[PDB]
């Protein structure tokens, strides 16, 4: 029994002596992989034939054999276990296969629940629930032999052209980190031989591209990527020790991602002691060549890439292959090739691959987590506007206006199957069904299409809006990768106007002098600057997935209490980009005046914005100590009642402010926030645990510092709705915070007195 | 005498025997400052009763004697005289005043020339024109006893939402550099007691603003810093010895410019060798404190201003006083002190003040140069569009329609004086000044033209009142002449200038629904916008004939209009910077990387492409020109090796025209991603109808350097692409030469220009 076969020596033992048995082809193999359906036959079996060429000298990974089969949990369980057997009986080394999935919104394959998008998740401010997801998609992956989901997205948006919006956790450094943590978490375990490998991406700033264009550069000065930008990452490795980490397609300031050793080595590795895999985003490696120019050839790319710090080559082996030629030719030295083989099979020992690489087949059938699903959508949407039309009387005629009332498929985001992709059919609920279910008495007219200028439809729209009590106009994206689409991967919008003549149809339902709800299902922020004035509610709905149709209709009929809030600003137009809460002092407004000649400074939509069917009262501000040396802790207490008569989650906010640092602060920062439960006339107490440590920012010499002076306490329901205001003070020496630290406030719930 | 007041002894001499003869009080005054109207009576008089409070310990600089007073310029230069003579024989030392005034589109007072705005400067594509205008306004200055202009802009603006783009040479830094060092050689001359010290503005990254808001983070890494904002300031200093720098009122990435040391001291002074004074931006010290909140109280603004190497506090002494303080408490040495004060000493015996401070009011009337601006506005039109509607016979009935055919304050730029300084008696005198100035109506009087006029709307508001009577014109004519655009100035009536940000990019008030009106009437259209910045018109360019961007042309711009709609002037302008499709869309520039410029993989945006509507170089012209005949000469250079360029170009039309001749280097396969194309040469060539010339562009290996993945400057063997075309998308002629060798760090001295030049064919 070789020592890497026996479960008994420590992981270290095992790598070190598989490493040394290895030949140059086989090291190279572990940082490359294949398809799924490279390895399929026609009837969607495991094909030996094809598994002789590809898989003969081991694999890395294998790339999506659910999502890019089309195959049902039992059949792509069934592909795994035969591509698992073939690596571990007829290779050399029977090293077994990493599998990665898709899994943003839940395992993207057949037979997965299409959770609501990631801003959606965000729009919760719920942590635990998220968590509760990524435990549920944990075990949905288990089952079909998925090791590995291409994870969270920590990239911070403050962009809303940029199409990959939906899959952000918003504009917010703190909020971004928070779920992020949760998200890895959830779907890791305490223990990852019983778990998922999160995959955070992209690392690092693939947000911030020039205009908001997909791989366009991205050029970010040091303290602003430090303190937003790399923040999330860098709590997911410190406080959730992720297991890997994606780079970004784009350049920071003339270098791609792929090859930069300062980022993907020194800052992840060096600084942060990330111990996981880097995995390329897909092809990132041969367009160092193609897209960048820096590469001559696919050897020179695959030097730039490993260098770098990126251990697999995904989706295919394509460059890495080469890696093989350039230590037989002295270009490079095989230590490095070994460097990356260590971490790729260090983690398929961790993962319990060497002892069991096969599931039960038997067993692989996915349970639909449509309860947790339906929690998601009913948290995470939002109530913008409500003149008072909300909730709803069952009793009036509903004219069911527009395209994403009818569609079921633009409930969808860009990485749900259906939407990403007779088979597995949509029988998703349509807001039409819920409706019908409901029990609304309704008509329903198209009005229009999501894109073109065709207003054929707008008349039958008008004439129901006419003999109807309300009109609820459903407008907004069809989300995904192609042409056709208005939002998503590659789908970035200039003006910020809504698709086609949505816009023109809900300003012709108003003309008819009707009351209106205007229900967005989008995966942006749209300008609502020319509607506002003219529809008496709106909800804001992010892409919602499968549950989407129930929680908007229990939303409008007062069944849930709205309790979204705005992880991303509205901005009134696409002119004022970028706007979000944590400006500087010289942020957020044009000095002298304030304003634009055409224009307001301020967003049509706040940060943490989000309206109730009751009203919360905030009261009994306490800070204590008031006095606290740099590395001490304040604890900041505030009562909020339910004063309304009906229950409802309110999602309470921290902002802090700081003024006479050494560099210039945000004037007001989300640094803590609890979603608390408060039946109607029911007071709680919201208690804000805040360590130093997490008001830590960057000096002139680059050093992260906590400076005596005061801090601004502001306590709200939104980062304008602020209710209740406070300082306290740092007192002592300037500290050089080093090391670990704490990046988060402790939120929690007490008895109020 | 004292060896600081005798002529025969070096400069660094009398400078170290006047600092040791200073009490500390003296010192500070030396980094202070003085408004003119601080010293006046009520008469525009030279007042010894505030002179003895404001200059009894001397003073550093007096702040537009003549632009703060509303004086003409013999009066100016009186006062001037009168604050010298009290400085000079009233003070212990008898130290002399440096006076500055605002000079960008010509001296900023009473009795100047209105040139053409900075964008119209950059439009002509003509640097020794540009010299040949501030050669003009040193004389101005220094009849009126001015020393110092706060002129070029160096800001390299890619965001038109930003007030101050009309200020810029545009998005290039070749173009902003080369214009820069033209603009300071004119106005400072070999020696610069002579001369006008040139005051390069706003160091550093100010025309970049979060959402193009002034005074707004600029957060832009270190690589675009020093390629793009930085480098046009380094030519200044190296290639021009440009005398003073200003600071920038934004924040870099947490650190305001106004107290940046390794910005305002480690570049200017340490890394490219800066020896002359930098000035603060107005209030950009007391703002440290007020706005930026890193500044608990004046004295430490101060000791920030100070230590990051601004030298002296302008428009008037507020937080700097407290440097007296800061030494006697020992906060701070005497020893930084004292390092400003010599650079202050050093450049006022530089200027010849300590020989004679005072000028011949006899001689200190300002003669008008309408001849070089109008010029300067015949060469910055832009023809953007042209069905062939242009150039206009003569006996065409004409429609002038709009509020800016009418409107003579609209054609004045930000700091042109008159729109800029705007009791009841000032009114009146701007009123009166204002009367002297040729309309776009005057200029078609006076060519003779038949024409009625209505003012079809405001610049501002949402009165469409004036549409029916500019429709009905319009139906009675041959042509319709739309005239629209910007009012720029300091104030909330004001559409473009510092302070107003346009978020959205439409014309102003109805001015685009007039256009749209006026087109309905199927008329022929000529659209002329008179702006400071680039507008949308996504929504007008396909319903128009032909389109004129005219960029605030000041006192010549009627006359330049007129001439050109009617070919007596042939257009020859080019787009200094990229006119966006929408806002939306910003930034657009010509000199993106490979993943610039495009949504990667469908290549636009959903709703809008990626491509500005008019490109950067963009200027059509009334005849053709047709490039032939590219050599690149050697094929192969070694990294601080020379390459010649060689492109013949023939006026292949009717009419005589300057085609302003376009160098594009792109370069692939770097260790760093480069621009697939940027602008490293030019020239405005005169070319009679069926004459042919060769433009050859002599191009140092220096002039390519990029900064590397390490942060060094280098040339790196491969392969440079060499683009040759009539704009930054109409490229003629196109090949490659090699630069074989060892990778080159370039240290030291570099050559930043292509050597542009004419020959036979
Ligand atoms: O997010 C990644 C995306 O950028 C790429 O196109 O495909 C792989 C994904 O994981
Ligand atoms: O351009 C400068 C401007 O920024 C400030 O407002 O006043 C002084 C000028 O020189």
């Amino acid at each position: 029994m070789e020592l890497y076969r026996d479960p008994s020596q420590p992981i270290e033992v095992r790598v070190r002596d598989l490493l040394s048995r290895m030949t140059l082809e086989e090291k190279v193999a572990q940082l490359g992989s294949v398809w799924g359906y490279e390895l399929i036959d026609e009837r969607g079996k495991f094909s030996r034939e094809k598994a002789k060429e590809l898989l003969k000298n081991g694999i890395g990974q294998i790339t999506r054999p659910g999502g890019s089969t089309n195959l049902e949990p039992q059949e792509a369980a069934e592909l795994v276990n035969e591509i698992q057997r073939f690596l571990v009986e007829e290779t050399r080394l029977g090293i077994p296969a990493m599998i990665h999935e898709e899994c943003l919104t839940g395992y993207m394959g057949l037979g997965g629940t299409n959770f609501p998008q990631a801003i959606a998740m965000a729009s919760t401010w719920d942590p635990d629930l998220i968590e509760k997801m990524t435990t549920a998609v944990r075990e949905d992956m288990r089952k079909i032999g998925a090791h590995q989901g291409l994870a969270p997205v920590l990239d911070v948006a403050r962009d809303p052209r940029w199409g990959r919006t939906e899959e952000t956790f918003g504009e917010s450094p703190y909020l971004v980190a928070r779920m992020g943590v949760s998200y890895v978490k959830g779907l890791q375990g305490e223990d990852i031989k019983k778990g998922v490998v999160a995959t955070v991406k992209h690392f690092a700033g693939y947000s911030a591209s020039e205009g908001g264009k997909n791989w366009a550069p991205t050029n970010i000065p040091e303290r602003e990527f430090k303190e937003v930008f790399l923040f999330p990452f860098e709590a997911a490795v410190k406080e959730a020790n992720v297991l890997s980490v994606m780079n970004s397609y784009s350049e920071i300031d003339g270098v791609p991602c792929a090859a930069n050793r300062k980022l993907l080595t020194d800052i992840l590795r060096k600084d942060w002691g990330f111990e996981g895999i880097v995995v390329s985003d897909y092809f990132a490696v041969k367009v160092l060549e193609d897209y960048h120019r820096i590469a001559r050839d696919k050897s020179e790319a695959a030097r730039l890439a490993l260098e770098a710090g990126i251990d697999v080559e995904l989706p295919k082996t394509e460059c890495y292959q080469y890696l093989k030629d350039l230590v037989e030719k002295g270009i490079i030295s095989e230590a490095l090739i070994d460097e990356a083989v260590t971490r790729v099979l260090r983690l398929k020992f961790m993962l319990g691959l060497f002892e069991n690489p096969y599931v039960e087949v038997e067993k692989a059938k996915i349970e639909s987590h449509r309860d947790i699903a339906l929690e998601i959508a009913r948290k995470s949407i939002i109530l913008l506007k409500n003149d008072g039309i909300l909730p709803l009387q069952k009793n009036k005629k509903v004219a069911l206006i527009g395209p994403n009332a009818g569609e079921v498929r633009n409930l969808l985001g860009d990485y749900m199957y259906l939407a990403h992709i007779e088979e597995h059919m949509k029988s998703i609920p349509s807001v039409l069904d819920a409706f019908k279910e409901e029990g609304i008495e309704f008509e329903y007219a198209k009005g229009c299409e999501v894109t073109g200028e065709d207003r054929s439809g707008f008349e039958e729209a008008i004439e129901i809006a006419k003999k109807s009590d309300v009109a609820i106009v459903v407008v907004g994206d069809k989300s995904g990768l192609t042409l056709d689409c208005t939002t998503g991967e590659s789908r970035d919008m200039a003006n910020l106007k809504l698709p086609g003549v949505q816009e023109e149809l809900v300003l012709e339902v108003a003309k008819t002098g009707k009351p209106v709800v205007l229900v967005l299902i989008t995966g942006r922020p749209y300008s609502l600057k020319n509607v506002v004035d003219k529809v008496n509610a709106i909800l804001q709905v992010w892409l919602p997935g499968e549950a989407g149709g129930r929680a908007i209709v229990d939303i409008i009929y007062g069944k849930v209490n709205p309790s979204g809030k705005l992880p991303i600003s509205f901005p009134r137009s696409a002119g004022q980009i970028p706007v979000f809460h944590y400006v500087k002092p010289s942020g957020g407004r044009s000095h002298w005046h304030g304003d634009y000649v055409d224009e307001s400074t301020k967003p049509l939509f706040p940060f943490g914005h989000g309206l109730s069917y009751t009203k919360f009262e905030y009261s009994n501000l306490r800070i204590e100590p008031k006095e606290v040396p740099p590395a001490g802790e304040v604890v900041i207490k505030v009562d909020v009642e339910n004063i309304g008569d009906r229950d409802g989650d309110e999602v309470v906010q921290l902002y802090i402010g700081r003024e006479f640092a050494s560099v210039t602060r945000p004037v007001k920062e989300l640094k803590g926030f609890k979603r608390v439960s408060l039946k109607a006339k029911e007071k709680k107490t919201v208690v804000f645990r805040l360590h130093m440590d997490v008001l830590a920012y960057y000096n002139r010499d680059m050093k992260l510092v906590v400076e005596p002076g005061e801090f601004k306490v502001m306590v709200g329901s939104s980062s304008e709705d602020i209710r209740l205001t406070g300082s306290f003070s740092v007192v002592g020496e300037k500290r050089e915070v080093v090391g670990m630290r704490k990046f988060f406030t402790e939120a929690c719930e007490e008895a109020a007195a």
